[PDB]
């Protein structure tokens, strides 16, 4: 039997460190809560550094008011898959395809894949 | 908050379901115990369909022993990352990279990626 919440946290545990692609974590707010070693090592901030920043700043989509419209689509339960450039914290740009998904209390589980 | 059981076993769920990679979950024999749409989509498979392979069918490593040998490596504590061929019953070829991971209570976790 693998329905049950022990082998299912440990697979995410799992998942979440070994994944290649990015994995995040954000409350309803957009507050980024988790961040796997793809993800830090990828766009260049410590786990530390990326637990103070919010939706929007990777992809220099506050101002514009895209980290809004999109949150809110996402909260509202629409998934997201949309390609957007990103900065590195030493100011590289990459694109990244950035797929988001509500959470059953309301947090959102998100990818970042090249 | 995100390390207790109901949160990560949720994220577990929605990952599974999620996840653009193919993931699986097989048993220290080699038996397929559950595999995510995104593997079943590449090959065209049904979970059903998917559940009744071993391991090794897919990648032809029942008879050069590959299945077998790379089993045990990961059940011995060695992660698997390598890539293989896999050859699907309708006549469709691809190739994947896989990890494979042993989890605690002696399950196997398997990512396959393109390549």
């Amino acid at each position: 039997g693998t329905e049950n919440l022990y082998f299912q946290s440990n697979a995410y545990r799992a998942l979440f460190e070994h994944a290649i692609d990015g994995i995040f974590i954000m409350d309803a707010e957009g507050h980024y809560l988790d961040v796997n070693p793809a993800i830090c090592s990828a766009i260049g901030y410590t786990r530390d550094e990326f637990l103070a920043l919010d939706w929007g700043v990777l992809s220099r989509g506050v101002d514009s008011g895209w980290a809004a419209a999109s949150l809110a689509r996402i909260v509202g339960g629409e998934p997201l898959r949309e390609e957007r450039t990103v900065w590195t914290r030493n100011g590289d740009q990459l694109t990244v395809e950035l797929s988001a998904h509500l959470l059953p209390d309301g947090k959102i589980l998100g990818i970042a894949r090249d």
